[PDB]
């Protein structure tokens, strides 16, 4: 499958892909202000993510470190990144389907909206202002709004015992990006797509 990763972000950022034990395709790169970068992912690939990261540094080696999203100080990204990201998540070709969502349940860092560039389903978004009304113990210091299993560490926010509700924390979530995952138990918003369907990732989309 072909994704095209766009930033239409005023500020530059460092797009990361990996289905967490390893890159897909380079694993990551730096996107500036309407770069456009695309990338093919082996079909059949299952809990794959693309997400942004903010204010990085790298050295000549691809090692450093960014504000958001960081994947163990990586320019190409092994493993998935430190929160707060707001994720692409997306399977391929599982029984004959491919399927996408948006989630923040590790948090929001960057607006985006995840389209199908072929026929057969419908995208999803989410570009409201979720760090500037971020409640301030989510605030993350280095830009973006924590999701509260990350800052809180119980059961209840990270549902750890696989019972758990909504709370305060997950409606905020919820109540700006209805379309989006806000808590591990949320009632999916997953889109099914034709398999061996292709899209565009697109940062800041309303910018």
């Amino acid at each position: 499958a072909t994704f095209e990763i766009v930033n239409r972000c005023s500020y530059t950022v460092w797009a990361a892909a990996s289905k967490g034990d390893a890159a897909l395709d380079a694993g990551g790169r730096q996107l500036n202000s309407g770069e456009s970068w695309t990338i093919n992912v082996e079909p059949g690939t299952n809990g794959g993510k693309i997400w942004a990261r903010t204010d990085c540094y790298f050295d000549d080696s691809g090692s450093g470190i960014c504000k958001t999203g960081d994947c163990g100080g990586l320019l190409r990204c092994k493993r998935f990144g430190r929160p707060p990201t707001t994720l692409a998540e997306f399977s391929l070709n599982q029984y004959g389907k491919d399927y996408i969502d948006i989630s923040n349940i590790k948090g929001f860092n960057v607006p985006m909206n995840f389209s199908p560039t072929t026929r057969g389903c419908r995208g999803v978004r989410c570009a409201a202002d979720i760090v500037g009304q971020c409640p301030a113990k989510l605030k993350a210091p280095g830009g973006g709004c924590n999701d509260a299993c990350t800052v809180f560490q119980t059961s209840e926010y990270c549902c750890t015992t696989g019972k758990c509700g909504p709370t305060e924390y997950s409606r905020f979530f919820k109540r700006l990006c209805p379309d989006a995952f806000s808590y591990v138990l949320d009632k999916p918003t997953t889109v099914t797509c034709p398999g061996s369907s292709n899209y565009r990732v697109t940062f800041c989309p309303t910018a």
